[PDB]
């Protein structure tokens, strides 16, 4: 049971944790802990604030280089559970203004820093990654998050694992335009040959066309 973490590239690790929701039972999430001289940063967190800790003490005291900033890639209880966690363990917190204003009407905490990507496939580069909204899919406001060196593309929930047809939680999805975000993303980021779903293994391209068939209507 505890989180799991593997090196995928140059300076890139990724946190796998596990829970248990019935009827299906155990669901994995992926997170990436990217490094950045002295310190690192983290792209999502785990599914709890005490899986959450594990992987900041491990970056402290496992990879000595620890967590100082973080990115959450939408507004879902799983992925802003733990911004007052992460305070807390000294870590800055970012997300879209549009991130925060939707977790605020769902009854989350935002993030403690903004990133100002408003316009569907506009980009900003933060901690050294490409933070790209390509438009509303899994939730009107995910974003994608690219590592240029390893071209490694972290899609988080709006990615399906595998070759799956089920859609994951689509309570706010964007059910026209999620194929095409997932289309905006592949076209943003060409070199990408490795691709991380939030609950699947890591995969190549394979898995963005396939997202992008499953969910168009
Ligand atoms: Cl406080
Ligand atoms: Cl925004
Ligand atoms: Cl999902
Ligand atoms: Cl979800």
């Amino acid at each position: 049971k505890p989180v799991e973490f593997v090196k995928l590239g140059t300076g890139v690790w990724m946190h796998t944790g596990y829970k248990v929701v019935p009827p299906w039972g155990n669901i994995r999430t992926n997170g990436l802990i990217i490094e950045r001289g002295d310190y690192s940063v983290l792209v999502d967190t785990a599914w709890n604030d005490a899986q959450t800790a594990e992987i900041v003490a491990w970056a402290k005291d496992t990879l000595q280089k620890p967590i100082r900033a973080s990115i959450h890639t939408h507004a879902h209880s799983d992925k802003m559970g733990g911004m007052d966690a992460l305070h807390m363990l000294g870590v800055e917190t970012f997300a879209t203004d549009l991130t925060n204003r939707l977790a605020i009407e769902r009854g989350l905490m935002p993030a403690k820093n903004v990133l100002n990507i408003s316009e569907i496939g506009s980009q900003i580069e933060w901690e050294g990654l490409t933070i790209l909204y390509p438009g509303g899919g899994h939730s009107e406001d995910n974003i994608v998050v690219n590592e240029g060196v390893n071209n490694i593309l972290f899609g988080g929930c709006m990615i399906r694992p595998g070759m799956t047809t089920s859609l994951g939680n689509i309570d706010d999805a964007n059910l026209g335009y999620w194929s095409k975000a997932v289309e905006n993303a592949a076209n943003a980021f060409p070199d990408s040959q490795i691709v991380i779903p939030s609950h699947g293994k890591p995969a190549g391209r394979e898995i963005l066309k396939n997202t992008a068939y499953i969910t168009r209507p």
